[PDB]
Parts: structure tokens; sequence; C-alpha cells
């Protein structure tokens, strides 16, 4: 055949039966699966369902921790409705909260899981694919190590019985892109490496019931909208950061408030760190944490240069802080320039929005490139609470890039809170799906 990578090309257009089987229960989390729906997937031109399964509600909880049969048999008919109409179907171990707590603890028990799901679909063609961990982390975002060796095991048993069929592993850091230069893969030919995508948070999760406390709504996105490099997570604290128009605003709203960014993949082969800010602000600057900061204080519209050898002084580029020198609250400002310089070509750390998206992806398919691995985004989308044309916006900016580079994807989801399609009206989301099928 033509191999892991055509098998990859295969996949291509997907969508997230979500809020389903990855919930405690079918149903528990509002959509039940209708066979209906993989018709209606089918024919408005996806090619792949991904189906999230959380099995360990599902399973017994002592050895040999087997599979509820009627639970099995509902995964056999997804299956089946799946390859029935032509789709691929991508199944998983998706929320698993017992294992991302304690690997060690849980080991024997999602093995056997593996084992058993193995077993049962190892005479499937090859549109079936396996996905060993839905966003390995807890425990694997603190050692990834752990995955690396897990998904190792986890891999040998599943190839007991599926000599050759596709898997597809991703990162930790629940599946971040940013964090796959800490994957280590065995050399099995048969690998599809994942990544999941809901760059910048602060809109594709805004308003998110699920956290506490609740994101603010409201949030705007548009492709010339300034924003950080890819990768740089607004970690400030104490402060009003935000772009306005073109401009950075930083308001220091206590004592020793700190813009902060940090990125979990950082960069090497800088030396110093410029910025400009639109009034004479006095700063500790820092580069490394835990490492003596540098005090500066600059001048409006003046750039300032600082060595990164004086402020923390890292090999591998991580944390960047301008930290308010005051125990009192300052005035606004803009910062109007932050880049980092060195032999090479500077690092922008201000962009906007569509470059931020196109750099993520040039950064995951470089690291697919070296290593030799074929690329599916697993999941991406932005929350209803967004405003639609904004989730229009990005999903076709997201959808667009991710082709460019040949990812093969899934769109997260079909129903319910992310989805395309409206249960209510029995509609697809006009706008929404031809973001993502044009």
């Amino acid at each position: 055949t033509g191999g892991i990578v055509e098998l990859n090309r295969q996949l291509g257009r997907g969508v997230n039966l979500g809020n389903a089987l990855e919930a405690p229960w079918e149903g528990a989390w509002g959509v039940r699966l209708e066979e209906g729906f993989f018709e209606l997937i089918r024919e408005a031109g996806f090619k792949t369902i991904r189906l999230p399964v959380s099995w360990t509600h599902h399973a017994g909880r002592a050895a040999p921790y087997t599979i509820d049969p009627a639970f099995f048999s509902r995964v056999d008919w997804a299956v089946t409705q799946a390859t029935r109409r032509g789709l691929n179907i991508v199944v998983n171990v998706h929320h698993y909260d017992e294992l991302n707590a304690n690997p060690q603890a849980e080991e024997a028990r999602y093995l056997s899981i593996w084992r058993q799901i193995a077993e049962r679909y190892r005479n499937q063609p090859g549109s079936v694919y396996f996905e060993l961990l839905n966003e390995p982390h807890g425990r694997f975002n603190d050692n990834p190590q752990l995955w690396n060796d897990l998904l190792a095991k986890a891999l040998r048993v599943v190839r007991e019985s599926n000599p050759s069929r596709a898997v597809i592993v991703g990162p930790v850091g629940w599946n971040s892109l940013w964090r796959l230069s800490e994957l280590r893969l065995p050399d099995d030919p048969n690998l599809i490496v994942t990544f999941h995508y809901y760059d910048p948070l602060e809109f594709t999760h805004q308003g998110a019931e699920w956290l506490n406390p609740v994101p603010p709504t409201g949030v705007v996105w548009r492709e010339n909208q300034g924003a950080f490099a890819a990768g740089w997570q607004n970690w400030s604290w104490g402060s009003r950061v935000g772009f306005v128009g073109e401009a950075l605003e930083i308001t220091y709203q206590e004592g020793w408030a700190g813009f902060y960014l940090h990125s979990d993949a950082g960069v090497e082969g800088y030396d110093r760190l410029a910025f400009r800010t639109s009034a004479p602000v006095s700063l500790q600057v820092s580069c490394r944490r835990d490492a003596p900061a540098k005090a500066v204080t600059t001048s409006g519209g003046v750039e300032t240069v600082v060595n990164l050898s004086e402020c923390g002084n890292p090999s591998r580029l991580t944390d960047l802080i301008l930290q308010n020198n005051s125990p009192n609250a300052r005035a606004a400002f803009r910062l109007e320039r932050l880049e980092l310089r060195g032999p090479g070509s500077p690092l922008a750390l201000l962009t906007h929005q569509q470059n931020a998206i196109a750099q993520a992806m040039e950064f995951a398919q470089r690291w697919a490139e070296q290593n030799r691995r074929p690329i599916f985004v697993g999941q991406f989308g932005a929350y209803e609470k967004g405003d639609l044309d904004s989730r229009v916006r990005w999903t076709g900016a997201v959808r667009s890039e991710l082709e460019k580079r040949n990812f093969s994807w899934a769109y997260w989801e079909f129903a319910a809170g992310f989805g395309i399609y409206d249960r209510t009206t029995r509609q697809w989301r006009t706008p929404l799906l031809k973001a993502l099928v044009p």
C-alpha cells in the first residue's frame, strides 16, 4: 500500500462525535449518537469520524478489567455505521482521570483495556485507526517520560494483534504541539502524530463553564488583531494586559506586578531582548525563573536592549518577565516593541492573530518533517460563547493553515457546544460548516 503517509492522507477532513461516548455514559453530556449522524457527516463532505470513547466507567475495577459487552457493542455499532458509509473511524481512549492522576498504578488496567480493544478490532480494515490516549495530562505533564514509556508499552500490546494498523499518538500538555519536543516515539513505522489546537484560549474557550472562574466572553477574533508570537502564553499577574488596536497596553495594578510570557517550547540562539515603551517605565527584567532580575528604566518612544546573560542567562528561553519595579501600581503604558535578537533573524514577540496560527503550524511541520512523521490535528474548535463571525473566521483560518501543511484533521465537534450541526433545527450551522468544507 502507500504506508502510513497515505493512511494519514486518507484521514483527510473529519469531525468528532463529541459530548457522547467520552462522557461517563452515552448521553450524560448531551449527545446521544444516532445512525443518521454518520450519513449527514458523509453527505457534508467529511471523510472521517473521530470517536472519543472513555472506557474506564465501563470496565471492571478488578482484573481482568473486562469492558461491558453492551458498551463494546455500542462501539461496534459506531464502527459499523462509519464503515458502511465509507467513512474512516478513529477509536481512542479519551478521558481517563485515574490514569492521568496515577500512570503507574493504573497502567495494568489501561493496558488490559487496550488489549481488549486491539484484539476485538484486529480484523477491521485500514479505515479503522487506533488512538492510544487523548490529551495526556496530570502526572504526564509533570514527567513526560512517563507518557513516552507508557505509549511504548501500549503500542507493543496493540501490535501483538494489529501488527500494522495506524496508531495515533500525541504529546503531553493535553496534546499540545508546544510539547512535541518532549515526545519520544519507538521506531514503529505506522504511527501518526497528533496535536490539538485551541490557540488563543482566551477566544476559543471564552465563557467555558467547566472552568473556575469562568473566563470572560465578548472576545473577538480577527486575522489582523494583535497577538503574541505563537506558543508564548500570557502568564501575567497583577496586571491588565491586552491589545487595543495595534497597541499592547500594560497596567500594573499592584506592587511588583508582572508582564509575563511563557512558552512550553522555548527558544535558543538569542542573546538580547529589545523593547520599547510609550512612557519611561522602571522595570525588573527576567528571562529565567528564580534567576536574578536586572533593573532597567526605559524612556518613552526609545528602544532599550538588554543582554540575556544579565537577566538570568538561560540556554533555552521559556520565561520572559517585565516586572513593575515598584511597591505601588503604575499608570497604563504601551509596549510598542518586544523582540529577541541574536546572530540570526529576530523573533518578534508581538504579531497578529493570523500570523500566529501560521507560525504554530510551521513549528509543528518542522517537527514532523525532522522526525518524518505524518500529522493529524485531532481536535480544534471555538466555543459557542464567542460571536459566530469570529468563530467562522478563526475556524476557517485554522483549517486553511492545516491543509496548507497537509495535516489531516478532525473538527471539535459535530453537535452541542462546539457543534456545526444544530440538532434542534436539524440543520447545519452553515457558515461554520463552510469554514471547514468550503
